[PDB]
């Protein structure tokens, strides 16, 4: 079955170190370059209240289907038909999201083995036997519902023990995103549940990006340092459907899903991690990485500048 990757690093900074998101990158970019991603643990009492306004929160998720690319292989009746369309709020999404891996797996969901989640998501998307569907509230925007994090301004109120974290430089919505140059840059949100997936892509203009797990289960990332982006590419066209083959990359990597073992059989580097409620995951310039939840979550990501 599945090889999981070697893991990525996890840094624990202590609350110096802790002090500025740039500087603190900058150091530890010689490890970290050459894993693609890594994983940074806050220190214990860093804990930002959760400042999304939920009751009027609501959003109606992608559909996405496992083994889309798989199944290219008579197409069925009625087409692009298959799932109604449903539109939830946070709490009804978290509850079709435990009740899917509850029922899926037969066990309550926090007793689910993150090996076996990640086993099985890859079983599906090369399945042309079980047709799994999942829904993904991905790439909402900040500006929708507010962030995550707190913020200053006339939106909500900030309590006095909140205004830290509104100040803070590890506040997403405080990341410098403004790229030199001779002369949408906000946070976006993903609400997850088990097996919602995001594929294979490096960001616009080669960014760098960081992203923050709010609460959840945890979201699992793959990912590939810079010096190998041209050897996976090479891969993805050799193994990617011939319809897409000619497709720029700006649209391949709509669909670009591949097993992290297929590139590892062909000598891409891959690393994996876990990333857990309160840890953020950075990911270097050109670095490729793809990933899926384990279960219900909420994440926020922007892309940044140095
Ligand atoms: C900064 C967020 N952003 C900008 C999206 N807009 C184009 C809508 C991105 O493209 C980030 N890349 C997608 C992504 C999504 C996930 C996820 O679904 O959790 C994890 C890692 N990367
Ligand atoms: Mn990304």
């Amino acid at each position: 079955e599945f090889v999981p990757p070697p893991e990525c690093p996890v840094f624990e900074p202590s609350w110096e170190e802790f002090t500025d998101p740039l500087s603190f990158i900058g150091r530890i970019r010689p490890l970290a370059e050459k894993t693609g991603i890594c994983k940074i643990r806050p220190p214990k009492d860093w804990q930002p209240p959760f400042a999304c306004e939920v009751k009027s929160f609501r959003f109606t998720p992608r559909v996405q289907r496992l083994n889309e690319l798989e199944a290219m292989t008579r197409p069925r009746e009625a087409f692009g038909f298959e799932q109604a369309v449903r539109e939830y709020t946070l709490q009804s999404f978290g509850e079709m999201a435990d009740n899917f891996k509850s029922d899926y797996f037969n066990m309550p969901v926090h007793m689910v083995p993150t090996e076996l989640v990640e086993k099985e998501f890859w079983r599906l998307v090369s399945s042309i036997e079980e047709d799994v569907i999942v829904e993904y509230g991905a790439d909402i925007s900040s500006k929708d519902f507010g962030s995550g994090f707190p913020v200053k301004d006339g939106r909500r109120k900030i309590l006095p023990e909140e205004e830290e974290y509104a100040l803070s430089g590890w506040n997403l919505n405080n990341m410098p995103v403004l790229e030199q140059s001779v002369l949408m840059k906000v946070p976006w949100l993903y609400v997850g549940m088990c097996f919602s997936s995001f594929c294979w892509h490096i960001e616009d203009h080669w960014s760098y990006s960081i992203n923050y797990l709010h609460w959840g289960e945890p979201k699992t990332w793959y990912g590939v340092p810079s010096h190998a982006a041209e050897q996976l590419e090479e891969v993805m066209r050799e193994l990617a459907p011939e319809l897409f083959e000619s497709q720029p990359d700006l649209l391949h990597q709509l669909v670009t899903i591949m097993n992290p073992n297929v590139l590892m059989e062909h000598g891409v580097p891959v690393y994996r991690t876990n990333q857990c409620a309160g840890e953020f995951v950075v990911t270097f310039p050109r670095a490729y990485h793809s990933g899926f939840n384990q279960g219900y979550n909420f994440a926020e990501a922007v892309n940044f500048c140095t």
